[PDB]
C-alpha cells in the first residue's frame, strides 16, 4: 500500500516536487468506472513492487478542475512525471502497457 490520494492541485504540485528525481505515476480514475475498477488492484500491487516509483491517485469526479488541466478525456488515464515534467502518458486499463511504461521511464 504505497498509493497516495491527491485531493487538490495544491497537493498535486507539492507531491510532484516532493518526488525529487523519482518517476511519478498518476492514475486518473473514477469510482463508477468499470475499466478503472479492473486495473485498480494491479495499480496498487505495482506500488509495493516499484518502491523507487511514486504512485498517485486522482478521482476525476472530485478534481474536475485538475482532470481538465491534465487533459484527461477518458479513464483510466496514466500520466508519468520526472522532476517537474510530463515524460509519458496513455489512456486505457492496459496492465501490460502500464508496467512496460513504468520500466521504460524508471
Ligand atoms: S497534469 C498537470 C497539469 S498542469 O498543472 O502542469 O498544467
Amino acid at each position: 500500500t504505497m498509493v497516495k490520494q491527491i485531493e487538490s492541485k495544491t497537493a498535486f504540485q507539492k507531491a510532484l516536487k516532493a518526488a525529487g528525481d523519482k518517476l511519478v505515476v498518476v492514475d486518473f480514475s473514477a469510482t463508477w468506472c468499470g475499466p478503472c475498477k479492473m486495473i485498480k488492484p494491479f495499480f496498487h500491487s505495482l506500488s509495493e513492487k516499484y518502491s523507487n516509483v511514486i504512485f498517485l491517485e486522482v478521482d476525476v469526479d472530485d478534481c474536475q478542475d485538475v482532470a481538465s488541466e491534465c487533459e484527461v478525456k477518458c479513464m483510466p488515464t496514466f500520466q508519468f512525471f520526472k522532476k517537474g515534467q510530463k515524460v509519458g502518458e496513455f489512456s486505457g486499463a492496459n496492465k501490460k502497457k502500464l508496467e512496460a511504461t513504468i520500466n521504460k521511464l524508471v
